[PDB]
């Protein structure tokens, strides 16, 4: 493990979200979406992609189409063309009804939580609100999709976690767990595991069939930001207040790898596509991309 590449003043505020998709996306609070090529182990910007009228909140990369989305504070979220820069569209989510932003496996539709407790579900082509999954809870932090496109997952400011059928709509299973916000969750590629990141500092692995708590991981010193899953199925990475990017190992629930490299808080970390590179971004303006074995 190492660090590889380094993008000082990526952007010009916070960096609180981005996607790995050779194409990373990146949004933050300065209001720009930017598009970065990786490729030959350098990291250059592509586009800059101008709109959002207020910070950028999060990001999404599709799967199978070259298209990005993000939200913002300004209470749209906006789809663009990664071919040619070129913003596709923008939809009125509406106040504080837009925090951060999912593409579902196929791509066809777009998942939002918000301050409401409700995840509104968005299609990609129609540009409307096609439904809305309820919790009847708080102020929603961080939704996921199960890439087997059976569920979705959402994490609250008080600490509930609910899976939902997606082909039903109804709320499956709804757990107590962390007492503290849960600002970060994601399914393993499996589809088997859903792990969630908390305020307390702690990571919790559940089992989403049996809906058990698995196991819970203590390494981070202050709020977890960001989990993220390796396309091997085996390792996961987290990032933190507290400075810092962990990787992890599922099976053992042990840490392979700790990064000091950053000066601010971590709020975003993804594997690449061969999970053989991290890339991690925060409140220090920078883009760091990590080497993996």
């Amino acid at each position: 493990y190492g660090i590889l590449f380094k993008q000082e003043q990526a952007h010009d505020d916070a960096i609180w979200s981005v996607a790995w998709g050779e194409t990373v996306v990146t949004g933050s609070l300065d209001d720009l979406v930017k598009v970065w090529k990786w490729r030959d182990e350098r990291l250059d910007l592509q586009w800059s992609l101008e709109g959002h009228q207020l910070g950028v909140v999060s990001v999404d990369i599709s799967h199978t189409l070259p298209i990005a989305a993000s939200s913002s504070l300004d209470a749209h979220i906006r789809l663009w063309d990664l071919e040619n820069g070129k913003q596709i569209k923008s939809i009125d989510a509406g106040p504080v009804d837009a925090w951060t932003l999912a593409f579902s496996p196929d791509s066809q539709y777009l998942a939002t939580g918000t301050h409401v407790g409700k995840v509104n579900i968005f299609g990609v082509e129609s540009g409307k609100k096609e439904y809305s999954l309820d919790t009847r809870g708080k102020f929603i932090l961080s939704i996921a999709y199960s890439p087997d496109g059976k569920y979705l997952a959402s994490g609250a400011i008080d600490g509930i976690i609910n899976i939902f059928d997606i082909a039903t709509g109804k709320l499956l299973h709804t757990l107590e767990g962390h007492a503290m916000p849960i600002r970060s969750l994601t399914f393993s590629p499996d589809s088997q595991l859903l792990v969630t990141a908390s305020d307390d500092g702690y990571i919790k692995i559940y089992d989403v069939q049996h809906a058990n708590l698995a196991g819970t991981l203590s390494g981070h010193a202050s709020w977890v930001l960001n989990v993220a899953f390796c396309p091997d199925d085996t390792h996961f990475v987290s990032s933190s207040s507290d400075k810092s990017v962990k990787v992890w190992d599922v099976g053992t629930r042990t840490c392979v790898h700790t990064f000091f490299d950053h000066q601010d808080q971590v709020w975003g970390v993804k594997y690449n596509g061969n999970g053989s590179k991290i890339v991690s971004v925060g409140d220090d303006q920078e883009i760091h991309i990590y080497d993996c074995p």
